[PDB]
């Protein structure tokens, strides 16, 4: 069952995209190649990642957001959500529903050849935390801080199922939720399930798209739920969360890539 562009892979009968359909069409390397491997400098997706970056910087380096364990909730094949927080926790858990997102991410701990080349996206961030270290020093602190990769579900009321961690000081989660959702009350019970992984008082960052309906890998267009400020502020207070504070962006992806209306930044801190 192909439907060729007109609905997104794995949504005809539902709606939205299922989670099998993560699992066999989302290819990481072709995420990595399409998002975050740059052809041409100023790009709509190299100026949303440097924001991303900026953001990250100024909440784990400016800000006060560290503590002993760290848990990256839907974290893809990606590693740069995590540059400056290693600096930050000393415990980072790195989570991804797709096996074959956990399997190029392992590829990056191990510095495996054929693993993806983040030394650009090291370099910048690594520039603007005062050039303390450069890349390759900047990159092994994070892969020593990284001490589990794990499979994750949103929807399940134990996200990590029955592995055993303590409780965390801090949920990150970028550009997954909108993916991982279908509806806003699975979005509020995905909220909830990464509650039940954090401490009193411990702290929610949350970063991802508005009012996208869908992104694409290539040819392969994949759901999103298309969400507003106003409906997110709601979904996070109502999983028992306060918002200490919230941003939105109007840079948004290519067309071709996503139908974004800008991006959201938050940090919350559970009730
Ligand atoms: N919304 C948009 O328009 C948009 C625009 C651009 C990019 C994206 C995206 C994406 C990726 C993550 C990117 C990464 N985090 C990063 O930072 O780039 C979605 C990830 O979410 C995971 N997943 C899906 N279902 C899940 C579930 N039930 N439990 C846990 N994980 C789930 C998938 O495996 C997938 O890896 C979305």
């Amino acid at each position: 069952h192909h439907s060729s562009g007109l609905v997104p892979r794995g949504s005809m009968e539902s709606g939205f995209t299922s989670k099998d359909t993560y699992l066999s069409h989302f290819n990481p390397r072709d995420y990595l190649e399409k998002y975050y491997k740059f052809g041409s400098r100023h790009s709509a997706e190299s100026q949303i990642l440097k924001h991303l970056l900026k953001n990250l910087f100024k909440i784990f380096c400016l800000d006060g957001v560290k503590g002993d364990l760290l848990i990256d909730i839907g974290s893809g094949p990606t590693i740069y959500q995590l540059l400056s927080a290693c600096e930050s926790f000393k415990e980072i858990v790195v989570t991804d529903y797709s096996d074959q997102n956990l399997q190029e991410l392992e590829k990056w701990l191990k510095a495996a050849p054929a693993a993806f080349d983040w030394s650009p996206v090291v370099t910048y961030v690594c520039d603007l935390e005062g050039n303390r270290v450069k890349g390759p020093e900047k990159e092994e602190k994070l892969r020593q801080a990284v001490k589990q990769v794990l499979k994750c579900d949103v929807t399940q009321s134990q996200p990590l199922g029955a592995v055993p961690l303590p409780p965390a000081d801090c949920v990150l989660s970028t550009l997954c939720l909108d993916a991982a959702c279908p509806d806003l009350p699975t979005y509020c019970r995905a909220l909830r399930n990464l509650g039940s992984l954090l401490k009193p008082g411990g702290f929610l960052v949350i970063m991802d798209a508005l009012k996208s309906s869908y992104y694409m890998i290539g040819e392969q267009k994949f759901s999103s739920l298309p969400l507003g400020r106003e409906a997110v502020e709601a979904a996070v207070k109502e999983a028992g969360y306060t918002i200490e504070w919230f941003e939105v962006i109007s840079q948004s992806y290519s067309s071709t890539m996503a139908n974004n209306e800008g991006l959201f930044s938050l940090v919350a801190r559970k009730l």
